[PDB]
């Protein structure tokens, strides 16, 4: 998962 900017 990518909760956030993380990989986005």
């Amino acid at each position: 998962x990518c909760y956030x900017k993380t990989c986005t």
